[PDB]
């Protein structure tokens, strides 16, 4: 099952979410947002995709309803049937991205990190935990 | 023990990622963050286990002399289990994590750019130290 949550006082620098899973031996894809939360289908300061249909992991922001410029990472660091461990590393000038035990890649801010308010965990995944230090 | 430089220093957001064991027979063991590989170091953060005296200290130390102790809620670590730590670096102060749980918030007292060094050492056997 998913996960919704709140930030209604926005993250803050040195904010770190870690998300424990496993990726289904059938998974397409997940995702992880990080989104304005006045409802959904509004922006997006991080979204995080990891595809395993098309062996890539996207990340993107998207402003009153427009995706930005695609940035893409080095390689898959997941493995369907296989549990992984993310880092989100929010930092003044972008988000570290830590996957298993090495960074990943690091996103640069588009939106303020002030305009965060909702953190959103869902697609082809089973979540063990999500915790925001 | 575990002891690497840190050539252009911490910066806020670094977070710290330390796996290991505490051995059946630990006394106690320590994470410093330190402004150098010298004796008497000033230390910005010692996080201290103790499994002999069943408390974990936080403090820091300038110009020889350490400050006033903080002690943590309870202690997460058991002789002869294993532990994950971090320590995340912001610009207000250090917070530990042990395992699933958010353990203290140690605010700074040196300046975080005096942190040139990472050293983890007594009793404990570890089995991964990264910096992010
Ligand atoms: O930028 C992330 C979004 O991509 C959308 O599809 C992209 C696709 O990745 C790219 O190859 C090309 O076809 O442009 C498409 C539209 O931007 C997804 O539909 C969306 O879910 C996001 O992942
Ligand atoms: O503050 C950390 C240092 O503690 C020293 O031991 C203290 C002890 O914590 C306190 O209860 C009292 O006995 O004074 C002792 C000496 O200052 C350790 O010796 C030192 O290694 C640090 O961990």
């Amino acid at each position: 099952v998913p996960h919704k949550s709140s930030l209604p006082e926005g993250i803050r620098p040195s904010t770190v979410l870690r998300i424990r899973g496993l990726v289904p031996p059938n998974a397409s894809r997940f995702h992880v947002n990080l989104l304005c939360g006045e409802e959904q289908g509004s922006d997006a300061a991080l979204h995080f995709n990891p595809r395993l249909d098309t062996s890539e992991v996207v990340f993107n922001s998207k402003e009153q309803g427009s995706w930005g410029r695609e940035e893409r990472g080095p390689g898959v660091p997941f493995q369907r049937g296989q549990p992984f461990e993310v880092l989100i590393i929010a930092s003044d000038d972008g988000f570290k991205a830590v996957v298993g035990d090495a960074q990943y890649h690091h996103f640069r801010h588009r939106l303020p990190l002030a305009r965060v308010r909702l953190v959103e965990v869902g697609g082809d995944v089973q979540l063990d935990s999500v915790r925001i230090f």
